[PDB]
């Protein structure tokens, strides 16, 4: 009955959890758990190679790219990306596009490893994407960074921005494998698995093979792309269970139609909620501009643009009473945030859509 | 049945694995999985806090020590310890006591963050602990590092070394909570969970509160002791499932007598195997001197001190037939290695002892 | 359990059936049943007018197109469209495109009212759409008739054919509102409600308001478009409960994203089965050319192109054991047929997908 | 306050029937699906439509040489189907019609699209009597003879089977089907829309003598041709599945309540109660129908005088609505008031109308 709208960690497919439970003590007859499996065993090698193959198949990752699994989460790459690539040009300069709290947090962290320049003026509110033609690009910057889907503010890119040839690093934790991606146009793609492709503990990094070996001396070996790609993500003990869990979610995404089907489902799910917001006569207020609205995270306010606290509290109370969890928005924005990742089914969204329709009919004047 | 002598990741109690399977779809009635549980929820707040209380209770950790859980493994702390502590004194000096492959791997990693001096002369073989008298310690060094138990060579510190009052950093990955420890005498203790306390993905780090804030600028925020201690290991999304697993094994260690029983049990298991080697008339050979023999990892050879490849291959084949897994020694030293961690029961080592006894009764001339 | 893959009548949305049950004895407080309700009441006026507005909204029906609700089902319009239109031009001639059994049946029925020419050469097997250019069109033919989706053979038009300006009559019974349709290019559209939009009893007809009045003298008044349009489908007692049922299913279609979202789900469901048949190495055989493959009805054979009767029997038996109903193919073609109409959810097709995968895994040589 | 539904068609259904439909609306008898989801070619629905035909034959004593089929199109559809299937029975394509009200007139007009229609009796100044059969001018070369047993709008009902000198007899019993026993052997075709007396709207029952098939015209739709449908056992195409299932439940209800024989005596009790209030009303209620042709199903009347007091008739219908007595307003073509007393309308219901009519008269009569 529970409907999980968690932002990250998020809901996993009910079928996947069932298989994890069934073979938790005896993984496919081997006689041990995955939690007990040695990463150097023949059994676990099959698992991590399976997960890598699925990432390449679902995203159509070209052969000239390395797919590695690292620890540290998404914030772990906020440090790993500068340590590995800011030395690509001697200037130690990097361009960062700040559209929300996660690219903002990633830009601050990047200052520890070089001179970082934000490409646009600070917005009064994270409600739109600055026009790419208004970008002040440093031609001598090592790379250009941006976040494809801002989990907190609901700002999402529906394009690959033109960085005039610079190597492009992208933060896709909030929409990884929610749509087909042209991997060739990037330099490094990373995403914490705990949002749309698995459980917390493991982070996927897709690196172009010509960008290895530019890591600074202060880069940890466990976070250096050249080291981990040189050991097939087995330089040290990797999060074995988080990779096994992720492999099942990938297998689930494949059986449901790859990334092209996840793109269509995200359109149906997000639009079902957005139609109610646009037709709410101001009852529900999404501050993001229509052209940059996220399809994975929908933050809105109730009553007015600043939010009626009593009205939003009774919204979350009846939501919890109806067993719809984790609808409260992030602490920095407040209000309501609905997360609609791959595992969140249409029935889940329909449950919320009917609830938002009846909450309006009984509170709107 | 199956007996898992894994060196890391290693065997977990059957009591623990049974509970993880039972609650995997609906943890304690909340309606979701731990894999779906958000690290900001009151539910997960209870899990990670209870894990800290157990770490402080079972080890009797003083109140002036911070207990944080980080990603990256013990190989991650090989860079985190220099990042957080090598700037404790302006010289960027540190003393390392290489007693095995993991100690040497940590010192080599630490050379990217300062000037590393290996304390004692390089032994021809990792067969003993150099007497602490012969230790040449720079008194203006930031810290002194050593590995209490070497996984590949089976040399263990049955004492806390006298570093003449310097801050002491130790690597107890392979013997953490295998015995009581006087925490007050240490500066920083770190251990990977995956070979005595739980599943891979998380690392315990016990740091004295006065040692925070000396981190370098290149230290990733997810690996800075000051940062994670300020957010109670929730600065970013932590390995939620790995801390849930660790708490259950910690609870299991508590019900079975705590650290005082873990040392008494680890004596019976190591004595039962070491007496067989000492009575083999050369059939089994352990090159480690008895005053440094590990109670956790017992590597040995068959036939002669150099290793009879014919007898050792037949030893592992017959062992695999008896469903005794992961007895093959590390890929560098070769031979046999028996890991006798906390979850390894006395019945488990008795099956190994009976197998070693009868195997000698069929191949000794 | 129970997963209904019915050809027609087909599955209804579980939410709809729940509301029909809740208000069967007291429809919205009026005090009576819709079964007891008079078609000349103001209450049924809201019902039939709301159903009309949904047909107009969901299909974007122009204001110069009449929408009437008749009895007689699909085969009723096989006689209704010639009686109403074959006399548009003095020749009493009509062009008919036969792509399957249902277009052939309508072609045979039209022979009772004029000169009926089949446009293409007769096909050896209904596996492809004869290319629109090889069509022998009559310039003086009163109308051109084709079937958008052949329910028995799985041949669906993914395009609106060019008939050189003739009035176009299409039979969309088995794909009505499964995809957006350009109503302006059609002259008469009809669809039996029982397959994708309602329950058996009522037929939707969309007629351009300038094609009325060409009715032959022998056209029954209940089926004459001019008469029923001039009485708002109330010339006689209409199938009230069937119209009320369709109004709720149309409401369900709207709440789930309209005709745009139905098409995206149609592709996900249909391709999920087609991928299984194509990757089956000849175990499942679907004769339809891939460009004309229906997204609603998927008929195939098991074992070989001719069909392994013994193998197909275990399939339908085991499928019935798993509560997957009405998967037996049509009696004239045999074999299997999966009907994936609007109410059939992705969860349902995934069950059918996992079943076909395992069945192949256990019976292929 | 419970609703009293005097609906003229669609009309009231038995409460216990509506309870069963509601009960098994999502899981019909454990099959796992609804009747609304049921395939017409399944064994489950095969029992439903066969049990419905068996009930029609049993309750009406239909001889074995008659076909019982369930068609769509309502009664007005049969207005075309009867000439389409039968007007070609004789070469002249002639048909005799007996017009006693609005529905027999509407049927005679519709039959002119398929042949030469002749009304056998001189026109009636008002639909208040059945013209004496001795005054009928019957064509011996007519394919059939048509008449309407019960006129819903005008309240004129046959209490006899007319002698058509041996012709093929066709009768429209939609508003009195299974309200009384019928000697089916006297008829060639009997049809009745189910929405009025034996279920819900959507399906039409037709009883055809098996030797009358195969005279259909080329222009008869296959779904309305008796030969085609009787050959496929009403399953030439998808039939109104739910309406055939609802009809069987109403038929089973009639059987459990005494069958056609009991429905006739109950219809007498109900109609008498109202007709006695009218005749004793001293002109306050005015029913122009002559007593020997008064219908036991539909009782239309006026208030005040023969032409109708509109104010008094407006207060009557308004006070009846606040008492939850629905559909008492007469047909829009005649106006006035129409009380329909079909099988499902209980004696307690007619009593509520009877008491209200006595209280309304005691309060406005002069
Ligand atoms: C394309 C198309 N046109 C007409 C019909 C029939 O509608 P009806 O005339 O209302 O039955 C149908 C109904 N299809 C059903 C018909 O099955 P049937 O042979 O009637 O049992 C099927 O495919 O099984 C249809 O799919």
């Amino acid at each position: 009955q529970v409907v999980n709208f968690g932002p990250g960690p998020a809901k996993l497919p009910h079928s996947v959890l069932l298989e994890i439970q069934k073979e938790l003590l005896d993984y496919k007859g081997v006689g041990i758990s995955v939690l007990e499996m040695s990463h150097r065993s023949s059994d676990f090698a099959k698992i991590i190679n399976n997960t890598e193959n699925l990432v390449r198949e679902l995203l159509a990752v070209p052969d000239n790219y390395k797919v590695i699994f690292l620890q540290g989460g998404g914030c772990g790459q906020f440090s790993a990306v500068p340590l590995n690539l800011i030395g690509l040009k001697a200037g130690r300069c990097a361009d960062y596009v700040v559209t929300g709290a996660w690219s903002a947090k990633a830009a601050e962290e990047a200052k520890k490893f070089g001179t970082i320049n934000i490409v646009h003026p600070k917005l009064g509110s994270y409600t739109k994407i600055p026009d790419p033609s208004t970008w002040n690009l440093n031609p001598d910057a090592s790379y250009v960074y941006y976040c494809a889907n801002e989990t907190v503010h609901g700002v999402e890119f529906d394009f690959i921005p033109d960085v005039k040839g610079a190597v492009l690093v992208c933060d896709m934790s909030s929409n990884f494998l929610s749509k087909p991606v042209d991997v060739s146009k990037f330099g490094v793609i990373f995403a914490g698995a705990q949002k749309n492709v698995g459980s917390a503990g493991v982070t996927v990094v897709i690196v172009r093979d010509d960008l290895l070996g530019f890591a600074l001396r202060e880069c940890p070996s466990v976070l250096e792309y050249k080291v981990q790609a040189g050991n097939s993500s087995l330089y040290n003990t990797p999060p074995c269970f988080s990779i096994y869990v992720m492999g099942l979610v990938l297998e689930w995404i494949k059986n449901n139609g790859g990334a092209a089907a996840m793109e269509k489902l995200s359109s149906i799910k997000s639009q079902t909620i957005y139609e109610i917001i646009d037709n709410s006569q101001g009852f529900y207020v999404c501050p993001v501009e229509p052209q940059n609205r996220s399809k994975m995270n929908i933050p809105f306010r109730i009553g007015n643009a600043k939010g009626d606290d009593a009205l939003e509290k009774r919204f979350l109370d009846k939501a919890l009473e109806l067993n719809m969890l984790s609808l409260k928005g992030h602490r920095s924005v407040g209000g309501i945030r609905a997360s609609l990742y791959n595992a969140v089914t249409i029935e889940d969204v329909q449950k919320l859509a009917a609830f938002m329709k009846k909450f309006l009919e009984m509170h709107q004047l």
